[PDB]
């Protein structure tokens, strides 16, 4: 038995003011007038009288886009604050034209007129708004330490944050981008961008945020879309404040934007300069046609050297002909990297320090040209940018391994002459160390060509989704090696006293790279290596047992490997199959965008005058009209999409509201015509 | 305080043409004829 009453009792109104409510939402040009006249009279009915669930008369009069009653009451002195706002919320432009022509509230009160008129994103509401000198209040920058922001800040965090939101929501429209800025692409570009960098700072509301930048990025790409020409495509991405909008788009990672087929058409008219219909052509006239100026890297480059206006000087300026004679110069330096490990050039193995053999004399130029281009890189372009690549850190390790490996090689020349047998070496003889560092520079500059995947259509995404999928490898390596540590910690502790010595063991072998495998869990080393190797099953079960007939110890040793093998493979292999898997399967909607966005990126990065040379030969010694055309091409394609929009806008259910309306007034005025 | 305004300026048409373009919206034989005959 739950007794059931109203805890929160409302004051209910007077019998009174129940019939002056009743004739407003019914609709009565008589009885209103009537009953305010009876208020103005005997004090009968109170003029601003509300309803429990928030409704004004005036309210009421606005839900019922009826204009002779709201005329009424405003002429009789209602109370019109927090009215505006519904009338815009409720998108209905004759009742915001006569609110503008002159408690408990559903808008919190950082809202403005033109705050949700942009937040409600119609065309005709936010320009009669704009028309009337409105303003939006300026939002801070991200860090702020100034007085306005931080006080606010204490005195009333959510109060802050909510008016930022509304403030970058009504910001974002695409409405108030297109009347208000007079370059709604660079507005777009910039808002997308603070937005996207925000969203990450204020981490609590980052849905929010994120989508108002797709908004922004959608509204870019939907404008660009609107182009009729190539003119006008031209004039848009080479704007200038050769490609000037393009890069800027590239900077402000718009990807959607850099994506978009009319500005691949042009990007790929600019990459295939010299081969007019490069598509059109057979796969293997186009493979015969790559591979002969590929084997053409030594011409066309002394050519350009000779003679850069000639021509045969000017064929390697073309970008796709650029890239072919890199890519030809780098598989040729994997190729003598290749050769430098063979018997037929590589003799006298029991010297020293040697001199250099033909191969890494003629490798030696190509160390050069590569590490003379990444110095040039540093300073042409810039160095802010230099390190904002993931790339030039590959290219970094690569050259100071060079420049180790050859400094090496003049040490051992300089101080060791004469010839040792290699076995009575020292173990840190500076020739062991260039050997070293010499195969591990190999493997990085072999490893060096994934970089080119993007060009390929079909190993560009792949690559893509390579490096997805390696961001949450990055993830499941810190559980593995905190596992790794544990149990490497546990078996080293349990087993270090059973140490055994080399001269005791069986050929001189101390470790787990032995015929049988010693002191896999002696030191703290050898048992992460153990641990290690033990994940692709190289390590044997009887490094476990030890000399002596301590079974208990053996037992519990055996015990914490079998825990370590479960919780390394069946928990944490399957794990990270998993998480890949998801991951796989979410990057597989958005990636062609990604994939063009980096080909274009490739490309751009070759159109430039800067390193036309391989890196084997690259060490050998008026602005208002152009900004009128812009303003053209920026009002055409503003109109266009401002019509596609305003009629898309168009749905069965305001269609159907506004038949109604539109029925019912007739209907009205046929009656009051025949009465 | 960021100031809006309307960067694209459109030419307004006479207050003329709005009641053509009115009476040509709502529906009107007869307004739509005399606005026409004016016109001519
Ligand atoms: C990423 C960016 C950085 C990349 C590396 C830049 C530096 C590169 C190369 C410089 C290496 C150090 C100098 C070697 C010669 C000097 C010397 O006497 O060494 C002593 C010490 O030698 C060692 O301890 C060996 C260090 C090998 C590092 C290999 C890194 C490979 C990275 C692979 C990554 C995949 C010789 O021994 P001793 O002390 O005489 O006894
Ligand atoms: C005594 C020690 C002996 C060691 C012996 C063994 C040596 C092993 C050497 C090889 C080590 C691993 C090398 C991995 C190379 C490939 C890296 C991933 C490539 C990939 O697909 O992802 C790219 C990132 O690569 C990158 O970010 C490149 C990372 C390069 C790291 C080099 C470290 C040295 C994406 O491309 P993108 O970066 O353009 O993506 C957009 C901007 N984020
Ligand atoms: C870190 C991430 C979270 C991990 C949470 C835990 C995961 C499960 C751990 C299971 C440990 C099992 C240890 C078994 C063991 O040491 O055996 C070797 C030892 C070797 O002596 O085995 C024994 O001593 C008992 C012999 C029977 C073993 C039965 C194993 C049943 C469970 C199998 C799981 C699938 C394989
Ligand atoms: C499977 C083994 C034998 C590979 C050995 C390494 C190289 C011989 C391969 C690996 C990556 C390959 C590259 C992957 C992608 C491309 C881009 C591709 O670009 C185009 O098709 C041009 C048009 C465009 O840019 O879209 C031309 C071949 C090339 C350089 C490939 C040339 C041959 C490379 C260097
Ligand atoms: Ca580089
Ligand atoms: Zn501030």
């Amino acid at each position: 038995r739950i007794p059931l009453q109203i805890v929160r009792a409302e004051t209910e109104l007077s019998a009174e003011e129940k019939a002056f409510l009743n004739a407003v939402e019914k609709g009565d040009y008589a009885t209103v007038k009537q009953a305010l006249q009876e208020a103005e009279i005997y004090y009968n009915v109170n003029i601003n009288c509300m309803d429990p669930l928030g409704r004004s008369a005036l309210l009421i009069a606005i839900e019922n886009e009826n204009l002779e009653i709201m005329e009424l009451l405003l002429n009789h002195s209602v109370y019109v604050g927090d009215a505006l706002l519904y009338a815009i919320r409720k998108e209905v432009v004759g009742a915001v034209e006569l609110l503008l022509s002159y408690q408990f509230s559903e808008f919190t009160p950082d809202i403005t007129p033109i705050m949700l008129a942009a937040h409600t994103n119609n065309y005709e509401i936010i320009k009669l708004l704009v028309q009337k000198r409105v303003t939006i209040p300026r939002p801070h920058q991200i860090r702020c330490n100034c007085v306005e922001c931080v006080s606010s800040s204490e005195v009333d965090s959510l109060r802050h944050s909510r008016s930022r939101l509304n403030i970058y929501k009504a910001l974002a429209s695409p409405s108030l981008i297109a009347l208000s800025s007079e370059d709604p692409i660079l507005t777009a570009f910039r808002l997308g961008w603070e937005l996207k960098e925000l969203s990450k700072v204020e981490n609590e509301f980052k849905a929010e945020y994120e989508e108002l930048s797709q908004q922004c990025k959608l509204f870019a790409k939907d404008l660009l879309d609107q182009a009729r020409s190539s003119r006008e495509l031209e004039i848009i991405l080479n704007h200038r404040d050769d490609l000037a909008k393009l890069k800027v788009a590239i900077k402000y990672h718009q990807k959607e934007f850099v994506a978009q087929p009319n500005c691949q058409q042009l990007l790929a008219t600019l990459w295939y300069d010299g081969f007019p219909g490069w598509r059109r052509k057979h796969w293997v006239v186009k493979l015969l046609t790559c591979m002969t100026i590929g084997f053409l890297f030594p011409m066309l480059s002394i050519a350009y050297l000779i003679s850069p206006r000639s021509n045969l000087g000017l064929f390697i300026k073309k970008p796709f002909i650029k890239f072919i004679c890199h890519t030809a110069s780098y598989l040729t330096f994997l190729f003598m990297l290749l050769l430098a490990s063979q018997h037929i050039v590589r003799t006298d193995l029991h010297v020293q320090g040697p001199p250099p053999t033909v191969v890494e004399w003629m490798i030696l130029p190509w160390v050069l040209g590569f590490i003379w281009g990444e110095i040039k890189e540093m300073w042409d372009g810039g160095f802010t940018e230099y390190i904002h690549d993931w790339w030039n850190l590959m290219d970094f390790a690569m050259n100071s391994l060079y420049l180790a490996t050859i400094s090496l090689k003049i040490v051992a020349y300089v101080k060791y002459n004469g010839s040792r047998p290699r076995e009575e070496w020292e173990m840190w003889h500076p020739t062991l160390i260039a050997e070293a560092l010499f195969a591990i520079s190999n493997i990085l500059s072999s490893l060096r060509l994934i970089s080119l995947f993007t060009a390929n259509s079909h190993l560009g995404p792949l690559q893509i989704s390579l490096g997805r999928m390696l961001l949450d490898i990055l993830k499941f390596l810190f559980i593995y090696c905190l596992v790794l540590l544990a149990f490497a910690n546990g078996l080293n502790q349990l087993y270090f006293y059973y140490e055994t010595r080399a001269i005791d063991e069986p050929n001189n072998c101390k470790g787990i790279r032995c015929e049988k495998q010693n002191n896999a869990f002696s030191t703290l080393f050898e048992t992460l290596q153990s641990l290690f190797w033990s994940v692709f099953g190289l390590l044997n079960l009887y490094v476990t047992n030890v000399k002596a007939r301590h079974e208990f110890t053996e037992f519990v040793g055996a015990t914490m490997f079998g825990t370590y093998n479960v919780i390394s493979l069946v928990v944490l292999l399957n794990m990270l199959i998993a998480m890949m898997n998801n991951s796989y399967q979410l990057i597989a909607d958005h990636a062609d965008i990604e994939w063009k966005f980096a080909r274009t990126k490739l490309w751009m990065s070759y159109f430039d005058e800067g390193g036309t040379l391989p890196p084997p030969f690259n060490i050998i010694p008026d602005s208002l009209i152009q900004n009128q055309h812009y303003q053209e091409v920026i009002r055409n394609l503003v109109k266009r999409y401002v019509a596609a929009m305003i009629r898309n806008s168009k749905t069965h259910e305001g269609l159907t509201e506004e038949n109604f309306k539109e029925l019912k007034q007739d209907i009205s005025s046929f009656r009051y015509e025949v009465l």
